[PDB]
């Protein structure tokens, strides 16, 4: 399938845009042309360059200076940007540490997510105009986080939108399932899509309530598997928690099994964000890290230095698979082979007793044209009541935003699980934070 | 997967329990026993030695003598079976027609459908608390008529049960779609499934929305399509209308396209019962036909005759694919594939705008012990109006079994589409089919 | 309380205007001016001749030429206009004769309530848009028929008016129950009010469902009532159902009891064209009449005459209160009283199971600028069946009339219960009819 | 009317009983018996003594020993009891205070609050299987605290059960609007119900969103009023903050109101512990109490010092109104007089955005043997928000204390806004306060 235009909001991304790259130079389905487009043209034009070294001259790369132009005759629209600069980062992951409140990743909830997601409103609004007056039929991806919040914008802005939002933590949840299967039951695994799982509820903040291989039961199994190394934590093949930021013994995800029943399906350092426990200030004890600004400013100066070297040697990203389904998703939505995958959008009812219209996880089916949400169910009914809590938030950040109310966004500032501190002592944080 | 247990109520079926046989026979991915229960244990009986005489020994067929033998220990529980005589049918079907009401099957709505729903809902009750009773966990599948009735009767009585209903008419239409591809286009499509269709409605009245052929639109296609042969019908690749009580030229469909923008999915003698039309009482000009049940006691009669011809050669069904998803179906609840497939469940959001835990008809997808009803939208307003019409029909019908309430039974009556007589010779009519 | 302003739409009336300037002259809870407006600004000026013969120049009379002039600054609005012609009202409820289809009033539902909803649509919308440009805030009293349609298509165009409609049938049973407890128990009832009914439904097709005097349940006493009347009927004392075509024996409302287990809330001319019946082509045996267009043209040119008398001897209106609740229900707005009283209004769950935002009838509490449903529960299910069909037909005129849809006009008019003629037939009654 | 019976379940009672006694002598418009049942029936004996004191011999009082005696034949169930005992508060109240959480009242929300519910679950559980049994078709009200859990698990254990949960601080609000009035404008309400309010919310958390005396609307001037008084406080006339517990000068109240722009409608003791503020730990500053249980104890001893007082002297109570309106929605329930005040009933849309079923607190329109709440809309925003949490938790400790899972309690007990400590401290105070 030829002459597909892709719009890639965010294009001097060294992340997003990178994994999208590698995975477009190995699909032999489809071909095109990528508008990339970036609030900093510098990071778009050497995505430009790099691109169109990579692979056949399948797709071809170009830097452009308009959202207008990178959207125009666009079939699908990408979206991957940082609402706000490092510096903005530091204190939304840091500033509520005078406070005593620590935060692990800081980009979807508590304090940090709060004050993220009010910046991204705007910047999302007007996204969403632009796709609206220039490219009303494309189906649009996000990865931008805080992932609810700037999906749910999408829609409060043009309701006709065909939008979702993508995350890969699920994937990892399915990859930790795989070994599983193989260390409880001596059975290969071929690949993580073969655990097949009934994943549901917000963005960071899934879970898993039913999950099978083939003809077994992995949720009894899981079982056994929490209550061996519940203590311990369990590690992947090849894998120690201290390797980097990113890495844990899952130790969060086990804890919060046996309260709820249900199988956390994100990175221990997601889930701690969203509940009160020991986890955000003790992390050495959960055997999981909180991320901080000094190492973001490290990855960004070494992903820099990566890009000039791909630059200055020529070279193009590696044909290899990210492990993303970003590429597959777009096969799918162009009829090239359907897909069943989690995504985020508005709920109508595919998972039960949350706000109809939020933004939720679920599989959904995808075909040409078409995603379409699977009914997946409830929730535990303490996870329930912990989602609904942070939808309200949520909701409120998106409103807040688009009607500059911050008294609004101070509501769900306060009704935040990780501000547990007296009143006006948020509000000088809050107000700091803006 | 071995010592799968399926227990099958209907189970001397000349019809569903053959082509469930053929199908068992085939598949390489099962095995196990079914256990074949019917009022009339010697059709039961006679099954019971075909079915020993089909494929590999996979599957021990075993005829008993009552509904709690059949469901012990039972997986799956698959129900075919006739709410009454064809004595009682000639009544359904016939009788009206003193009073100027003509029906093509008159075994989904009209005054039949209503009849035979009344008479079909203590029956399904009775099955509701067997499988409460003794297969909690298993999960049926129905394939009786009045489908809507039939399956609401199953959740009404027994809330938890975990039962489908499936039909076959979407097939037909897949495959319509399929030659039309390639009439118009000139390309081969090599399975029906390839046409995926986003489809949704009632039992027998069932609409597609969106459809695709890998990247290609269909619904443009057909709409050419019924410009084209919206006079002279279309037949299928070496078919004649004129074959049998079951053909057509699909004259009806394209008439109810042009009106509502939406392809509808039944066989034109079903869709033919759900509204006003010219079609009933001049069905030769529509190029369908009317079933009379005459044909349907010859056709017993010739099936009685081809049982008896496999039991006296001493051989099993035909080991051939029978095109129905039954089997597939089963695999897939076992784990051993997924599968996306059209359905009959309680609506849940799944249909827009049709009241909630009515029986709907959309896909879903199926895996290990899941049934989950994939979002697809709302019909066409012309569309939705009249179905609604026939839910509130159908729930009334459901309640009013269950209570021995006739009054309201003829409320439903009477709000049929078929029924344009005075009240007095409805209420008249009613009775005597009572 | 004083200049009050309130506009008057339809001011050139004979009917409720005349009616309004009565109740107007004798409350003395209030004052200030009526602007009159009216296409006919002739006939608006002979309102405004005779209102300033009225009362003691409590208010003041002024016929408008223009909506806006009409609408600025008004506090309340009342809208009572005509839908078009008598001529064309001759062809809503007499043409359909020659399919053999006869209607009683024609205004409501049925072939000539779909005619005349079609034409009512446009002149509703621009009633809405010029509410909304210039008295937003103002409260909107609709008189007009037909009542669910043009409701709604105030909220349609204008999501945030405060509008209700206004109907006197209620009233009329309210009356029959008053007469029935003197008949039935012996003791008067000091006032039709003192009749605390719970009613429920969509205008012209209201049930009550629970009624009372004092501490005396009525429903069982009704039955009773139902039980003896049932075949004579009932008339009102002093009364013969002969009198006039306004006047019946209830016969129709004793039969829908028997059926049905509510209180029918209408006159039977009205009741009798929202369900299959005897009734509308033996109107003798139901003892009530079919008002014929003649009449309403002969009525139409005494009143006219009437009018020119007053002019001609510089008098004014009777000061007698008419029995409708309009200026009491102006005075409640006001804050200069409270009330509980019907009135149509979007649905929010005031009766259970039909859909939402579609103008129902009910109780409301009235108070200072808030008008707020009470929930009333169910109608009994044969009833309720009936009243989504008609929502259904009377969503699909407004909709239709907004974006000129005539092939959403028609499937309407297909599902209307009066409408029980061949397709073709009733496709050139629709045609000729438009 | 005569004859009338009334169970009182907790008649033991020196509160609710005493004001019931008083407000029964003095309604001419009944007479009948009241069945006093308490767990001591010697408490119950004194009050049939003074009970049969009291009045014209208007209602005779008995002393009754089981809950079958007290329901059978009863027309209304009114039930008024202390779930456990003042020790057990104790704990409720003082406790939380080791962990830094301080509570005013603690038997609504707040650690206290949930633990209480615990508490009360299976004597209502208890309570509504006996109304069920003997009095199905009784009226029942509730005033037992916690308002909410109590109310619900009513219709949990009996789904049909007529029950509604009244309290009285919606009084006291419409008190201090009606002593504003006076002030601000000087003219006088006769009444504290002529200031019309439309209240809603959840009991002890209820918001006037507008509210109005005759043709004037009241928020602006609250506006003013809480502009004006904000800092001072307002007291009411011949009051001092300081003269009990009960008494406040609204700080707290004007503090909510600038915040959200809803008139808080409860006393500032209540509305404290519903949100974060600074108000529980500086009441001083802002000038309410709390209420140590120590009071409670002596206001006991107080009690039971006056119950022997009026025995001794052989006097029943005095014959003076209350302020409640518990007899007068008797009396409107019994059909003696139409009423529209607020109560608390499970949640049809009375109050929008709020779950299905939830005890909420709406006006309600109370006639003959009908409660029917009235659409009451929206509250703000942030207090919405609040609620919903709320509402979550008490739905999660009803549930709990009936399937008695503590797991579940703890989870509510967790996400409720008074309890911000460390997890492991959480569940050790939980742990110790079961
Ligand atoms: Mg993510
Ligand atoms: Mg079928
Ligand atoms: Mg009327
Ligand atoms: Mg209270």
């Amino acid at each position: 399938l030829d002459q597909i235009k892709i719009a890639y909001i965010g294009g001097g991304s060294q992340g997003w845009a990178r994994s999208l790259m590698s995975d477009l130079s190995i699909d032999e389905r489809m071909s095109g042309t990528v508008a990339l487009y970036d609030l900093d043209f510098e990071a778009a034009q050497k995505n430009e360059v790099i691109g169109n070294h990579s692979g056949n001259g399948r797709w071809r790369y170009e830097a452009v200076s308009t959202l207008k132009k990178a959207l125009s005759a666009a079939d699908i629209v990408i979206i991957s940007i940082l609402p706000g600069s490092l510096d903005d980062m530091e204190v939304d992951v840091h500033l509520p540490e005078r406070c005593g409140i620590y935060q692990s990743v800081g980009d979807t909830v508590g304090p940090g997510g709060i004050i993220r997601g009010l910046r991204a409103v705007p910047i999302f609004a007007e996204i969403a105009r632009a796709i609206r007056d220039y490219a009303p039929e494309s189906w649009v991806i996000n990865y931008t986080n805080p992932m609810s919040v700037c999906t749910r914008v999408l829609y409060k802005v043009f309701p006709g939108i065909k939008a979702i939002g993508c995350c890969h933590e699920v994937f990892g949840t399915q990859k930790l399932l795989a070994e599983m299967v193989t260390e409880r039951l001596g059975i290969e695994v071929p690949r993580r899509e073969d655990i097949r799982v009934n994943v549901l509820g917000i963005n960071h903040f899934t879970w898993i309530t039913k999950a099978s291989y083939r003809h077994i039961d992995l949720l009894p199994i899981f079982r056994e598997f929490s209550a061996h190394y519940g203590e311990s934590g369990y590690e992947l093949e090849g894998e120690c928690w201290r390797d980097s930021v990113f890495c844990s013994a899952h130790r969060v995800a086990f804890d919060l099994f046996e309260t709820y029943g249900a199988i956390p399906a994100a990175g221990d350092r997601h889930l701690a964000e969203f509940l009160p426990g020991p986890y955000l200030k003790q992390p050495e004890v959960w055997k999981f890290h909180l991320t901080p600004i000094s190492f973001r400013k490290q990855d960004r100066a070494e992903k820099r230095q990566e890009t000039e070297r791909l630059i200055v040697q020529q070279r193009g990203v590696a044909e290899k698979a990210s492990g993303e389904e970003g590429v597959n998703i777009i096969a799918a939505l162009l009829g090239l082979g359907e897909l069943v995958t989690n995504v985020n959008m508005p709920n109508q009812g595919q998972v039960l007793n949350l706000p109809i219209q939020a933004i939720v996880e679920t599989n959904a089916f995808i075909t040409r044209n078409r995603v379409q949400p699977i009914l997946s169910g409830a929730l535990p009914k303490g996870v329930e009541m912990l989602a609904a809590r942070h939808i309200s938030n949520q909701e409120a950040v998106a409103d807040a935003g688009l009607t500059k109310d911050t008294g609004l966004a101070f509501q769900a500032f306060l009704n935040d699980p990780l501000v547990q501190i007296d009143r006006s002592d948020a509000e000088q944080l809050f107000n700091d934070m803006l």
